[PDB]
């Protein structure tokens, strides 16, 4: 695999409608990591996201908690989503970067965010990071900041697509 990554990461290969699907939005081995801000794509007439308590996103719902990205300095979490289109754009960084930055422990490598997905229909179906006006210095999609709050520009790889039901692809 790449030194260094971002990729969406699904629990499960195949469906049935009705099942639950969980991405985990993972990266590795990101330089001086503080905060990210993501720009994600999925098919809404297959999947439909859910927090983990079941209620189904509004546009201001931000993805579920991972394995990083959970300590308090100071995490603002802003979501502008379009559940018609079927995008998922959030913004997720540390604000006390001092304290970030003096605690000399960078979260390069962790589950940023997850986002479940309840299966609507028994298809192909992928979910990717994708570009957006709204966002023009992104690379796949994605911005990543560096714990002095600059965007990290290279050297990364963005793993994509995830795919649920590849197998029935001929269908599609």
């Amino acid at each position: 695999a790449p030194t260094s990554s971002i990729e969406i990461v699904l629990d499960k290969t195949t469906a049935s409608v009705g099942e639950i699907v969980t991405a985990s939005i993972n990266i590795k081995n990101i330089t001086n990591f503080s905060g990210c801000q993501l720009n994600m794509k999925y098919d809404p007439a297959v999947l439909q996201p859910v927090t983990s308590s079941g209620v189904a996103y509004t546009k201001s719902t931000m993805p579920g908690a991972g394995t990083i990205l959970n300590s308090d300095f100071n995490l603002r979490q802003v979501a502008d989503n379009d559940l018609e289109k079927g995008i998922l754009n959030f913004s997720k960084a540390y604000v006390s970067l001092d304290d970030y930055r003096t605690a000399a422990a960078p979260e390069q490598t962790g589950t940023v965010a997850v986002v479940k997905f309840k299966v609507l229909k028994e298809e192909t179906s992928s979910i990717s990071f994708e570009d957006t006006t709204s966002v023009p210095n992104a690379i796949d999609g994605t911005v990543l900041f560096d714990w002095n709050g600059d965007r990290i520009q290279s050297g990364y790889s963005v793993i994509q697509p995830a795919v649920i039901n590849l197998d029935m692809i001929k269908a599609s």
